[PDB]
């Protein structure tokens, strides 16, 4: 089977000296996507042996940016979803393999008391068409940092949260209408009914150790893909970022 991981990592350089490449090595994932590197691939030092590496860097210095890690050479990448307005903040990279396009997203998030929400709406319209657009041609996994909680199951404390970025009505209505559209979301497919599982703890005092956190990391895919699917994993315990890593195992 194949083994796929994705984490927003909270800035490269912070989470290599909290031990990112122990678990990179230890997990020895076929592609391992990130999100937030905060920096730019001219200044990488650190070496992945054995896989390529693409990277998407934000205008922005130490601002957003993903990076792709994968064994096997991509028949394609693509980098953004070809809109000027949308691509200048190093959130999206796009590889093609044999069946399908692996998408690795850093979505933008609305920011305290919704600030930037008018701007996350139009990025989800976008974000969808061109998901869509892709399947056209081949099935689609789609991995990363969504910052969306959809369901009460998916955070701590759904009833005060509904105006906290990543719980709006406007925002669990996008990811509604993207799964919808035909998207899978894999951890829910195996475990609908698992409570208390999250990726993400703000630092709030001991929240982490509380397990006092939302679950807004995910790995989707289009439905023609189920019957691929072996597992949707959460690694709960690695730690060095405030979000953990999620998985998908599939053959
Ligand atoms: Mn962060
Ligand atoms: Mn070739």
């Amino acid at each position: 089977f194949m083994k796929l991981i994705s984490w927003n990592v909270n800035g490269l350089r912070a989470c290599m000296t909290k031990g990112f490449m122990d678990f990179f090595n230890s997990v020895d994932a076929d592609v391992f996507c990130i999100q937030e590197s905060k920096m730019q691939q001219e200044q990488n030092t650190f070496e992945f042996k054995g896989y390529f590496d693409f990277w998407n860097c934000a205008i922005k210095k130490g601002y957003s940016g993903v990076v792709t890690f994968t064994k096997k050479e991509p028949l394609s990448v693509s980098y953004g979803i070809n809109m000027e307005e949308h691509d200048k903040e190093g959130r999206v990279i796009t590889c093609e393999f044999e069946s399908f396009y692996l998408v690795n997203v850093y979505t933008p998030n609305s920011q305290q008391a919704l600030s930037r929400l008018s701007y996350r709406m139009s990025w989800e319209v976008e974000f969808k068409k061109f998901l869509k657009a892709l399947e056209l041609k081949k099935p689609v996994i789609v991995c990363g940092d969504l910052n969306v909680a959809h369901n009460e199951i998916d955070l701590e404390n759904p009833k005060t949260n509904r105006k906290n970025a990543g719980f709006s009505d406007e925002e669990r209505e996008k990811f509604s209408e993207l799964l919808n559209a035909g998207f899978i979301d894999t951890f829910r497919y195996f475990y609908p009914n698992k409570e208390k599982a999250y990726t993400w703890w703000s630092y709030m005092q001991q929240a982490r150790d509380k397990n006092i956190g939302w679950r807004i990391d995910y790995f989707l895919c289009s439905n023609p893909l189920k019957t691929r699917l072996k597992d949707a994993l959460i690694y709960k315990d690695i730690l060095g970022s405030d979000h953990c890593p999620v998985g998908l195992e599939l053959v």
